[PDB]
């Protein structure tokens, strides 16, 4: 269902 | 900046 796996790209928010 | 890196989790949207 949909594509790839997950929701978004990476893990979190920003570049921390 | 922020937490982790990128946006959300994993890569894509769903489970293809």
């Amino acid at each position: 269902v949909g594509a790839x796996a997950x929701v978004x790209w990476x893990w979190x928010w920003x570049w921390x």
